[PDB]
């Protein structure tokens, strides 16, 4: 009866956008897999922090379904997810079985390369919003959590536990994200 | 000409309040070391992410002085900070040289342990005041971040990005600190 979430961890990812996310939803019961793009060896995200994920992606594929699909940030990390076969295959099944698809900053790039919730309305951050919007396929939100459907976007490092939360909210309820959030001495 | 930062990284450490303001420093252009208390192996964080660090204490405590020494919080990682003599050592001779100490939410527990900094306003997670206040020894605040003197101190995970960007403007100035929060979407 627990909920299941994958983050995808590649090279280049915004550290603090995938720390704060799998902290939060451990934090709230949920099972987190990081599973790295590359394999399991150690990821080298965009700042320099070195991170070790918990599977490759390869292995944490055959694991699911998962209840939420996380895509990280950070610029060059959100290139290395729209080239990845792998990636549009989680992403193309999570779609058809209506689960839910969480990305943020740079990381909503990556569902255009992909093709994944064309019609929705979502939000990057500001300096990928043109990227976004090549062909007018998605709709642009300057909320800072935009969920549309099964498609949950945010716009930077600085809106992650916001990011964090409404996956929680989704999953787990308003109640347990409320919980959750108490202890974290978050402004608002 | 550029500043240095030693990150003090412990089993059970709190890896938001780690990698955020590795991160922060490091969009400042603060060279930043992240030094594994036990070694240069991977240190498992309180809510399992995996950190590895660029190098061990022993090894970068020769590669001093730094402008500024952070402790992370998390329970466990501030105990193991507190008894630790190796970090002791090194909060010792950073009061002395008058540079600057940064601890957040349990983190401050470990300046009791080493009397260090007695006699300041600090705070600390609500869940840590009783820890830090026995005896006396320092002046309690609930600001999100307080700063007497030399003792930079900060509340929790939703505080680590005022907490890290309070490190930058005492070491770079506040508009280097301003330009490095603007891309990162923060609400104030």
């Amino acid at each position: 009866a627990s909920k299941r979430a994958l983050v995808i961890l590649a090279k280049g990812a915004e550290e603090m956008e995938t720390v704060i996310p799998v902290d939060v939803m451990r934090r709230a019961g949920i099972k987190v897999t990081v599973a790295g793009l590359a394999g399991k060896d150690p990821v080298q995200c965009s700042r320099d922090v070195v991170i070790c994920p918990d599977a490759s992606l390869e292995d944490a594929k055959k694991e699911g379904p998962y209840d939420v699909v996380v895509l990280p940030g950070g610029n060059l990390g959100a290139q290395n997810l729209s080239e990845s076969a792998a990636v549009k295959e989680i992403l193309k099944e999570q779609e058809n079985r209506k689960g839910l698809i969480a990305a943020i900053c740079a990381g909503p790039t990556a569902l255009l390369a992909h093709e994944i919730g064309f019609g929705s309305k979502v939000t990057t951050h500001p300096l990928a919003k043109d990227k976004m919007m090549n062909g007018g396929h998605y709709t642009y939100s300057e909320n800072r959590v935009e969920k549309d459907g099964l498609i949950l976007t945010s716009r930077g490092p600085g809106t992650s536990f916001e990011f964090a939360l409404a996956i929680v909210e989704a999953l787990n309820g308003k109640e347990v994200a409320a919980q959750v959030k108490a202890p974290l001495v978050l402004k608002d």
